[PDB]
């Protein structure tokens, strides 16, 4: 068994492995979104680049959870990363609803993991998730809420001109 | 004839002269698109500049195909450069369809020339076209697919606001 | 339907998606190796850093394959990333053989995809795999072969002193 | 009594004075280890320097706890710093094991103080321990658990060449 392990319960370890797999499913979903918005028939380089950044932020996320999973004397153990549910994400608002719904699911799994770390009395886990996960998700779900409101504002009969001006003028 | 000519079939030489003439017809077509899109009737400096950049890239293209033709001890044979396909290119999407179809024609002639280079077993032609061409065409046909998807997205009962926002915010 | 898609056969597109899933399984396997070798009862942060560089280089791999899949007007089609072959990789030469075998599998999947790209007569796919992948995997299987020979040289009556001197003096 | 003291319970204050005495005992134990490894008959400059850095980092620890004790309107009460448990620490793994056990004791005293701070509902103590102490002890317990894993790996048929290569190639 690990010689460094302390307060790190078997169910906090299993909930961190579950969260790592969920953050990997999120990077893999933002990989799918990030390449979908760069298809020739979709062609939204700023929306692609936005999800390319989110795939990177979720990647720094699971690598930072795995770094902690090792520092607590846990076992990093790996499940299949299930495919992103959608092969084609459709219009920019409906894809970004699915992005925010994914990120609210990660934020739920962080809040559930933090509630578990509180119930198991694990201060370093609670610190870790507070320091650079809960504020990652709250800022990013806010940023996607802003984008979804601007894409809703830009919706209606002008439709595609809204997608274009969104991508050009917010997502650079 | 040539002292340096090695492995360079008269079929590949004639197909490279045909490629040069086709890259010249393309450069001249992009000259015509470039100097159509800054007419007072048309007034799209970014679309004009975009097609002048394509005229420059097809011009680098025939000048390096001729550099290679002479590197292989071929004879550059200069057939007449046929006029651009039409005098008046219509709207930005109509013209950019004609451009993207012209690059799909150049890319077909490059793929046909590479298939001929593979059939005549000529490694330096294959290397040269793979290095300098081909990935040229795949990148700029993707670029014009992105542009045409955005011009289609911006299409509508007015359409002119679409051309303007396209030229301003995509084409620098 | 994709407008830019030229010469890019449906089975080349499927083989590129299958290869992307191999670069994802490989990057996920190097993530697992990386976060095994800095585990507390493994403690080889140079071997961890080596596999974390490989996790990144296989990730340039799938992100660059997906970029080409888009530039050719293919569909990025995502399957489950199956979990790595082990959750405990054993000693450093055992893990370095698991890496070597995975890398020789990726190189086989490139050589199979390049044979398919040659049979389907796709010069841009052949150029792309040659330029960006085949030389990377050949240099990298050589680097693992060097590391396996040095670990086979260092392994023996104590094994552990050799396993440490390997990581300290080759792997930073 | 203090004019600024708010929410800071008498048992959180007493547990902070007890923890300050643990950081003093720990810094004094790392003074003992640090100067033991510089003995001419031990002669491990990198192990001496490693425990000099731990004496300094535990010394930041008590000076930072005492700064917080005063910021909260607590009174710093100082008890005897008990002698550092051993005068002759044995070999490098014996010492690194005693250091690791001392650090896991300080980390326990932090986790107990944080459980007390949570039970008394004192958010600034919880913040302060999470911010400065719990992450330092988790990183340091990982670092010494790695040093132990390498000193175990290097514990071959001689041990003494292992200790030299540990000090030369890890501790710099």
């Amino acid at each position: 068994s690990s010689q460094i392990r302390q307060n790190y319960s078997t169910d906090v370890e299993a909930a961190v492995n579950s969260l790592v797999n969920l953050y990997l499913q999120a990077s893999y979903t933002y990989l799918s979104l990030g390449f979908y918005f760069d298809r020739d028939d979709v062609a939204l380089e700023g929306v692609s680049h936005f999800f390319r950044e989110l795939a990177e932020e979720k990647r720094e996320g699971y690598e930072r959870l795995l770094k902690m999973q090792n520092q607590r004397g846990g076992r990093a153990l790996f499940q299949d990363i299930k495919k992103p549910a959608e092969d084609e994400w459709g219009k920019t608002p409906d894809a970004m609803k699915a992005a925010m719904a994914l990120e609210k699911k990660l934020n739920q799994a962080l809040l559930d993991l933090h509630a578990l770390g509180s119930a198991r009395t694990d201060p370093h886990l609670c610190d870790f998730l507070e320091t650079h996960f809960l504020d990652e998700e709250v800022k990013l779900i806010k940023k996607m809420g802003d984008h979804l409101t601007n894409l809703h504002r830009l919706g209606g009969p002008e439709a595609g001109l809204g997608e274009y001006l969104f991508e050009r003028l917010t997502l650079k």
